[PDB]
């Protein structure tokens, strides 16, 4: 039996979910989330919120175990600052064939890392885009094969070497344990696809809390990733600005109430506190789905126009269309009939992403948050790219 524990920390939520694994059979023995302090906009901004709002997630879920079990980490967060870069790394053996070992395959990919350490990026996923013997064979797996010569093109998806050591650094102090860092939209995609939506392409859109996320997967990996800055948390602020209430007032307010879709809406009051934290005052379920909705639209345009940008890539390599469509994850996927809203404009199939609509597999005792989208990192950071 081995165990992990998985953290997908956002800057609103941290996640958390310990999972063990025995032979071809996972469990799931805790789950929480909790408010997220100390982080913005992409960084640490206090080290010492960060720490608590962590150890508040490490605290709950030990109640839950009642247990000091050992586990293994992975971590997941997300940037604006993800990137993917290509890097090849070629080994010439001259005039003889040799075996091609893991010794081989496991120097070369640390070439690629200090290659990409040396251009000040550090890789959180690696997998490789192709491997070529003898400048004229294309091979999926080069294990035992003979060479004189092996070219390998990595895909990577990396942050800068700055923000992966602030991370690693505060966590190795928190997390007393062995961990390994992701991007949380690598392990969004990874918790949520199918592996046929992954081969023939798919679009993921992330829709979180400080800017939404855009990853595109084909050929079982991911080809593109990107952002649009716009996020929840300017879908909150629309909300305090036109009522005039607290940050914490209008995200109430849009989880209890918003809708996607205005138009058909009944006029139901609803009540929200003033500043002054005491006052009530009276608005409708429309007139709140009416700001909702504007800036909702604004993050499905600009997201179609990274979703039009990957039709491109993959109609070049004889697709028509994204044949996948979009998967929304994200806790502005849980907004009702925000997929209503995500067809009309991108004019494309759209679903909810959660862990229990992935073909990864069941998890024992998982249900609660295999059907939550903002859970979906959680799970895939306990899988990896193809
Ligand atoms: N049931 C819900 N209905 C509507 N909105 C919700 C719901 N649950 C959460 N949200 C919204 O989603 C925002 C949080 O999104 P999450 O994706 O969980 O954030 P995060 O994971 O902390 O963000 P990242 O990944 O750092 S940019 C919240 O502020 C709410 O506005
Ligand atoms: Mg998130």
């Amino acid at each position: 039996t081995v165990f992990y524990t998985s953290i997908d920390i956002g800057s609103r939520y941290i996640k958390g979910l310990v999972l063990g694994k025995r032979d071809q059979e996972w469990e799931a023995l805790a789950f929480s989330s909790v408010k997220s302090r100390g982080l913005d906009e992409g960084e640490i901004k206090d080290a010492i919120a960060f720490k608590e709002s962590v150890n508040t997630l490490l605290k709950e879920l030990e109640e839950q175990l009642q247990k000091s079990l050992r586990s293994d980490f992975v971590i997941s967060f997300s940037s604006v600052s993800f990137e993917r870069e290509d890097t090849v790394i070629e080994r010439d053996f001259g005039e003889e064939k040799r075996s091609i070992t893991l010794d081989i395959l496991s120097e070369m990919q640390s070439e690629a890392l200090e290659k990409l350490k040396e251009n000040g990026k550090t890789p959180l996923h690696i997998f490789s885009k192709r491997y070529l013997l003898d400048d004229e064979r294309i091979v999926f797996n080069p294990l035992d094969m003979k060479a004189s010569k092996i070219a390998i093109e990595y895909t990577s998806i990396v942050v800068p070497l700055k923000v992966y050591e602030m991370f690693y650094n505060f966590l190795q102090d928190t997390v007393k344990s062995p961990f390994q860092l992701k991007s949380s939209l690598v392990s969004t995609a990874e918790g949520v696809l199918t592996t046929p939506e992954k081969d023939r392409g798919v679009v993921v859109v992330n829709l979180g809390y400080n800017f939404t996320g855009l990853i595109a997967y084909k050929n079982g990996v991911p080809i593109k990733i990107s952002y649009v800055p716009v996020g929840m948390k300017h879908v909150i602020k629309d909300v305090s600005a036109v009522l005039d209430t607290s940050f914490e007032e209008s995200e109430r307010l849009i989880i209890t109430h918003g809708n996607a879709v205005y138009n058909d809406l009944k006029e139901e009051e609803i009540q929200y506190r003033g500043l002054d934290g005491n006052t009530i005052k009276t608005t409708t379920a429309k007139k709140l789905s009416v700001i909702i909705h504007a800036r909702l639209r604004e993050i499905m345009s600009k997201s179609k126009k990274f979703f039009r940008e990957v039709e491109a890539k993959i109609v070049e390599e004889g697709e028509i269309g994204i044949p996948g469509g979009v998967v929304l994850t994200g806790g502005g996927a849980k907004i009702p009939r925000i997929n209503e809203l995500a067809t009309e404009v991108f004019k494309s199939p759209v679903r909810t992403g959660c862990y229990a609509n992935s073909d990864r597999p069941s998890i024992i005792n998982a249900d609660e948050v295999a059907n939550d989208p903002s859970f979906a990192a959680a799970f895939g950071n306990v899988f990896a790219v193809s």
